[PDB]
């Protein structure tokens, strides 16, 4: 049977009894998907057998296939990715740990009036190519219906403040989202694998292991435009959508 384990009260489980791989059926997949929606990020230990060729099959299983600062990944973009599977390939003798906050609960989790502040709050993501897209604040998830808000390294102002404003602002939510309580940081083994979902995440690589060689390998799965909680898409401003 598979098995999820809860590793804190608002993110991160455990998901034993599974081999990853190209062969899982239908309802392995389904419960896989189910716990990354609700966990937000998700563990497997031991999965020694896996391989590039193994990974990438695996992950077409879960969508189509496309540091130290804490971000959402590819923001500048409109249709940022979903997902990502992250193997570890090879570890430092020490540090090299992961950092993941929920953005779901961070929304959840605000006062009233910081609720009515974000839910019309609109964010300029850049990646200085020239992306520039206005994301709103508050995105409502696809999948699950949650409201998670939608910040991170890539913002550099939110639209129609100043930016003394825009910095104040951006820190009180980062400082929410990033929160201990609100966050789980992974102890990497060989042969794990995370995946998270990047619509209600944010994520952070730590530089604790004194420039040690350190290799994992990623695949990403195409994500969709944000819808705010009117129902409107974000805006690009330069760029294009991501394509494949
Ligand atoms: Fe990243």
């Amino acid at each position: 049977l598979i098995t999820v384990k809860k590793l804190g009260s608002r993110i991160g489980a455990q998901v034993d009894g599974v081999s990853l791989g190209a062969d899982l059926d239908a309802a392995a997949v389904d419960q896989i998907r189910a716990a990354l929606l609700e966990h937000k990020v998700i563990f497997f230990r031991n999965q020694h057998h896996l391989d590039d060729q193994q990974q990438l099959q695996f992950a077409g299983l879960l969508g189509t296939p496309i540091a130290n600062r804490w971000h959402t990944d590819v923001t500048f973009a409109a249709n940022y990715p979903a997902a990502s599977i992250l193997r570890a390939v090879t570890l430092p003798n020490y540090g090299g740990s992961t950092l993941w906050a929920n953005t779901a609960t961070a929304y959840a989790e605000l006062p009233e009036p910081l609720k009515c502040l974000v839910e019309n709050l609109w964010a300029l993501h850049t990646n200085r190519p020239d992306f520039r897209t206005e994301h709103p604040v508050v995105r409502v998830h696809p999948e699950t219906g949650e409201r998670t808000l939608l910040a991170g390294d890539f913002v550099r102002g939110f639209v129609g403040l100043d930016s003394q404003e825009s910095s104040a602002l951006f820190e009180l939510l980062q400082r929410r989202i990033t929160s201990p309580e609100n966050t789980i940081r992974w102890n990497w083994e060989s042969g794990d694998v995370a995946i998270w979902d990047n619509r209600a995440t944010q994520h952070r690589a730590i530089d604790d292991y004194d420039d040690q060689h350190r290799l994992l390998h990623r695949v990403t799965l195409m994500g969709d435009v944000p819808v705010d909680v009117h129902g409107q898409r974000s805006r690009v401003i330069s760029g294009a959508p991501l394509a494949l």
